[PDB]
């Protein structure tokens, strides 16, 4: 089925936030250790889209949040700025859905008409389903940093993934216009 | 000869900020754009070495500075506690004289003696004589990040090397002791 996408809203963080706890506390796609409270996830939120960087959500068929994405930099240093960071959270009963490929193709045709130009995926754990996600939407393996995280008692491998995103490299990014305005001073 | 190394005071931060600076302007190995002023490195100074994190300079003969090199959090997120990345800036006139491998062995044996497990290298413009200097202290290129940043014009590519430190994976970290009890809340 076709999922049902929509740009995130500030009545959406209560339910952004359940989802985000529940992978902070039962799996290996995020490092942080203790679930952020809704307060400190608007401020987040606040801060990427204040950026011009899109924040998405999937909703079931009565309407109800099940997941959400974003970009966001890789890092905000000025030379980074025509390249962004994909994170895509499901809540468990969201997954097998297709959901995932449908986040990720909008933040891909997001960012792409933004004017951006590469796309890195940071996957923690290196799970395998989120590396065959982003492979499915023309990412690819760049490297796989070992035994960087240290979560649940075990060492965690991080996968690093890349897509072109538009013109890639192949020209010039124009001058003063987003994204060649962030991060400037 | 042998380098003249020994930790960073805030009496440093005036050559710290002038060698960083440079390197803004005029390098890839550094992402930034606009020199941070002395407020701002010393702000960056007191957050590094508040964490416990290492922070060298480099002496010439009359004492003054002339390169400085830090280990810092790839990522401050809670899993990556026992992951560090180097940061080294050489002076133009520091250059060619084995300082660089002189600091970043400093920061690889402090790492390695205060316990931390990996260090990772982000090397700007995957600059060839820094992939040289890490590889000679035991890193290996885990990517190459293609046309990731932007400056003076070009695109540039990010070299991603890693190389363990101590017993690395082998075993558990020791609980309830730096650095195991960084970023946790």
């Amino acid at each position: 089925m076709t999922a049902t996408l929509r740009d995130a809203v500030a009545a959406d963080l209560r339910s952004i936030t359940e989802i985000y706890r529940e992978s902070v506390l039962n799996g290996v796609a995020t490092y942080e250790e203790t679930p952020p409270s809704e307060a400190e996830m608007a401020l987040r939120f606040s801060t990427i889209t204040g950026n011009g960087y899109p924040y998405v959500v999937a909703l079931d068929e009565r309407g109800a949040v099940i997941g959400y994405a974003y970009a966001s930099a890789f890092r905000n240093r000025t030379a980074y700025r025509f390249l962004v960071e994909d994170s895509i959270y499901l809540s468990p009963e969201a997954r097998g859905k297709g959901i995932g490929k449908a986040l990720l193709s909008e933040l891909v045709g997001r960012c792409t008409a933004l004017g951006f130009r590469q796309m890195i995926a940071v996957i923690g754990g290196a799970h395998p389903s989120s590396i065959a996600l982003h492979r499915a939407l023309g990412f690819e393996l760049q490297g796989l940093m070992k035994a960087t995280g240290f979560k649940h008692g075990r060492w965690l491998d991080t996968a690093f993934m890349q897509r072109p995103l538009g013109e890639g490299t192949a020209t010039k990014p124009t001058e003063g216009v987003y994204p060649d305005t962030l991060y400037r001073s």
